[PDB]
């Protein structure tokens, strides 16, 4: 039975949801032993334990540690059932964690599935859910994989009352996702979220975006204040070969200006490099193409997440991934 | 100014020390932001603040942020200054990280120096300070590097105490390390150092290193019970190519069989690749052949640290590294 170390590569977290969908994907139970050992919160806390529940309910599974402050656990999944799921978290809880636990499990499942998820949608220090449907859910339908993820509600953190529901259908056949060179940039474009915000927020950080870059449209995108306070702003960068989009996601006490400039810093980082993807669309390729058996695609420099979903993937899957950083460019490959 | 993210890789720590060297080394100043943003405790702290002040010593700097709690530093380096430094950790402190925070500015500086730093010499969870001197010295010096690090007390965590002292001569020109194949075994010698604990517990201890390797001596060190109770045990594995040891601090509660294990699991790891060197190892030839303008070396993977480290080195040097990982051996390079 496979163990996997807690504190192994970035330390805990993804190595935990990386190791549910594999160990649902395949069958194989497991047990991480070291959950979140240095991190501030010790173990497993509340989101983890939804992602767990989450699982351990989509699978008909047998856990044990699903406590509070768990270092330790003991996942040993079932069937795969498909269905109408609706999970909800509390409002640190980033739909988008929970969705990439249970989703990839659901691409196997014994039939289409939907999955209702409730809390943060948009949280400063991490992925939007926008980025599911808008980036790698055409990388996914080229891999094969079949998922529709709409968002219905935002939850700006710290707020929470978000709702994002996504539809899945279980892979009929696989594909080889070959991506390289992210050839010519094809347009570029802003869009700027406000949710109890001020239209002065956004065209000051649409103007700095424009500052640096040319828009061939800047878009201010206006919710209810019932969204609670929030903005968001994003670029994406629709290149011949791949189109990818980057967020940063305004903070308490963070500037138009600022929160615009993160985002230049990025943008400017993936165009830096003829890198079709970055290290986070990256980092969730691994898995997809794992199990297509094959595929590749570039990113500018192999990243601390991209080394340890590698490690997990391999545990759980008959894949060789090779990584070679030739010219400033790593070429991620699978065996 | 150059700016670093502490949340970055594998978040913090390493990053604030690979930052202070390069600072020096190189004159840039820089800014961490969020030192230890996750970890237990959130930033800077005592042995940082340490390694912050022998820095901000060796070259005289002007920082901001240097308070026991602080996410946020500024550094403005200067002259790096030769000559006798006495730095003194506490108990938790390990001479090792004072020692590799400082060491590399002063192979740059106006003239010879000595630094000798007080705290724990063999922590259980970390790297003694003989692998300085019984490991990494010479990679060192063949890289034109010249540094002499005597260890003259040992300091057994948790009691403190130890002394390590180290002199160094500013380089004169470098050289290009050219690592890959380990090269044939020339000789295993298994070692257990003895500080206030039975000399049952060596014996055990060699046992278990005879158990599955054949070493060329099986030598027993014992010191004075004033060095506090500790047991360190190492195997030293001299190839052709390179000689590399491991150790394995022996715990409260961790028998002698245990301690032994660990050692000879970490001693096969290493042995199961072709690749000259370990993973610590890789990370400390980073720098210096960073320093040295090219060189190489093979490493079963690349390790998370690895991959922050040479971030940081590529943030404040005109370096390329290149991580080649063909048939489970990674090739670093430099550019």
């Amino acid at each position: 039975m496979i163990a996997l170390d807690g504190a192994q590569g970035e330390g805990g977290g993804q190595i935990l949801r990386s190791a549910l969908s594999l160990s649902m994907i395949t069958g194989q139970p497991f047990t991480i032993t070291s959950i979140r050992a240095g991190r501030a919160k010790p173990g497993l806390l509340r989101q983890h334990l939804t992602a767990v529940k989450a699982a351990t309910e989509i699978c008909g599974a047998t856990v044990e540690g699903a406590e509070l402050g768990s270092q330790r656990l003991l996942f040993r999944p079932g069937t795969v059932r498909g269905g109408d799921y609706r999970f909800a978290i509390g409002s640190a809880g980033s739909c988008t964690l929970v969705l990439q636990t249970v989703l990839p499990a659901l691409w196997f499942a014994d039939g289409p599935s939907r999955v209702e998820v409730s809390g943060g949608t948009d949280n400063p220090s991490a992925p939007p859910a926008d980025f599911i449907r808008r980036v790698l859910e055409p990388l996914l339908a080229k891999i094969g994989i079949h998922q529709q993820t709409t968002l219905l509600r935002h939850g700006f953190y710290p707020a929470g009352g978000g709702v994002v529901a996504t539809e899945v259908s279980p892979v009929a056949s696989f594909n080889t996702l070959q991506l390289g060179e992210r050839g010519n940039i094809v347009q570029m474009r802003g869009e700027v979220l406000l949710a109890g915000v001020p239209r002065h927020v956004a065209e000051r950080e649409i103007a700095t975006l424009a500052g640096s870059f040319s828009l061939h449209e800047q878009n201010i995108h206006n919710l209810p204040r019932d969204q609670g306070p929030g903005n968001t702003v994003s670029l994406e960068v629709e290149s011949e070969n791949i189109t990818e989009r980057f967020f940063v996601v305004g903070e308490k006490r963070v500037s138009a200006e600022v929160v615009a400039a993160q985002l230049v810093k990025e943008v400017k980082r993936y165009l830096a490099s003829t890198a079709a993807v970055g290290e986070y669309l990256a980092d969730q390729l691994v898995l997809p193409m794992a199990l297509a058996g094959a595929g590749e695609f570039t990113v500018a420099h192999p990243s601390c997440h991209l080394l340890t979903n590698i490690a997990v993937v391999e545990r759980f899957l008959p894949v060789r991934f090779s990584l070679i950083e030739t010219d400033g460019v790593t070429r991620v490959s699978i065996e």
